[PDB]
């Protein structure tokens, strides 16, 4: 798709669209942090439930989903749960993850789901079609913590993701040095202008890539993360400060 419309929201055209990520430990710590990230200006919710420290409970997941969507019940939301391997903070089965997000998908409460691209093409591609089915859109994700892959590298990464069905290809990369960042942005640029038919995200990770962070209306990413209080990785930046860059650039 050209754009990606998700409540009043169209992500793959004009301003880049600012994400944040919540991250509560258990429901009353939800509820908070959904009530400070009510008083900040975002378009898109991204709830990293590899923070939630009772995951084995699908239901407890689904009530503090609930909570989340008491507090904004309209954002769009997009549910995350982020591998300990690539940057998240705990692992769970392969079938429990599926579990997660078919139980997100069905609740009705969520958007968007984010799918690990290396969950594996067979479970992967039955997730997507599954979310499909129910009216939920699809991240499909990878991550390097540690290092940039070859442009061409992350434009077959991308580009399988966009093959499985994913709606928003994402990638995100730890550079190790300033030609890192130049790299992504390239691999970016490639995606937007040639290899995909729908919006990519993109971020090199760290104080180095805070460029790629803020470049998304040049190169070619369609949506990039700003921290509230807290960043859920390196390179996030306060999010009224990623609002002022993005606004200066769309308007020159
Ligand atoms: O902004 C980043 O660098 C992230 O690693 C943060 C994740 O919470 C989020 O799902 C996107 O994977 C990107």
């Amino acid at each position: 798709m050209k754009t990606v419309t998700v409540k009043n929201l169209i992500i793959g055209e004009g301003m880049p669209k600012i994400i944040v990520s919540l991250m509560g430990r258990d429901i009353n710590s939800v509820k908070a942090e959904a009530l400070a990230y009510r008083e900040a200006t975002f378009d898109i919710l991204e709830w990293r439930v590899d923070h939630f420290m009772d995951i084995a409970s699908t239901q407890s997941v689904l009530t503090a989903a609930r909570v989340i969507r008491d507090a904004m019940p309209d954002i769009p939301l997009l549910f995350t749960f982020r591998s300990a391997k690539e940057g998240g903070e705990q692992t769970i089965t392969t079938q429990h993850y599926l579990t997660l997000n078919r139980a997100a998908i069905d609740s009705g409460l969520v958007d968007m789901i984010d799918l690990e691209l290396f969950t594996g093409d067979a479970d992967v591609k039955a997730t997507v079609d599954y979310a499909h089915a129910h009216n939920v859109y699809v991240v499909m994700s990878n991550h390097d913590f540690h290092q940039t892959p070859s442009a061409e590298e992350m434009v077959l990464r991308l580009r399988k993701m966009q093959a499985l069905g994913a709606d928003i290809p994402k990638i995100a990369v730890m550079p190790q040095s300033k030609h890192d960042v130049l790299t992504l942005l390239t691999a970016t640029l490639e995606m937007q202008q040639h290899y995909a038919d729908r919006p990519v995200i993109t971020m090199s990770m760290a104080k180095e890539g805070v460029i790629s962070r803020l470049a998304g209306e040049v190169f070619g990413s369609a949506a990039t993360f700003g921290a509230v209080k807290q960043a859920s990785a390196p390179g996030q930046i306060a999010v009224n400060d990623l609002r002022s860059v993005l606004m200066i650039l769309h308007n020159a």
